[PDB]
This record gives structure tokens, C-alpha cells and sequence, in this order.
């Protein structure tokens, strides 16, 4: 249950048998996928740099910088 700041590396969606979504985070090197649903997902903005709470490799919350 830690928290590091980060900014937002990249986003993507993706389809399978349906969708996937992928969030990824990066230290203010070295990316860290986490994967969200789809509200969750497009809570988040590409670029955004702030607080991510998780707990090993669940995404339990990103707040970007007020």
C-alpha cells in the first residue's frame, strides 16, 4: 500500500476474446503497466503527473497534482 509520484507514461486500449485497458506510469525511467476498467481509464489523462497509490500490481488510485 505505498504511494510514488509519477506522471502518466501512456494509455492504451485493446481488444480480446473484449476490452482491455492499460495504464502506464513512469517516475518523474522505467514504466509500470497497471491494468483499469474502462471508467477508471478514462479518469486518467496522458501526461498528468501526480500521486499513484498501489498495492503491488493493483492500481488503487492516481490523483494528479492539484
Amino acid at each position: 500500500l505505498l504511494q510514488k509520484r509519477v506522471i502518466v507514461s501512456n494509455k492504451r486500449e485493446k481488444v480480446i476474446n473484449e476490452m482491455r485497458y492499460e495504464a502506464s506510469f513512469r517516475p518523474e525511467g522505467l514504466e509500470v503497466v497497471f491494468r483499469l476498467d474502462a471508467p477508471q481509464y478514462h479518469a486518467l489523462s496522458v501526461g498528468d503527473r501526480g500521486m499513484l497509490s498501489y498495492k503491488g500490481t493493483a492500481f488503487v488510485a492516481f490523483t494528479p497534482d492539484p
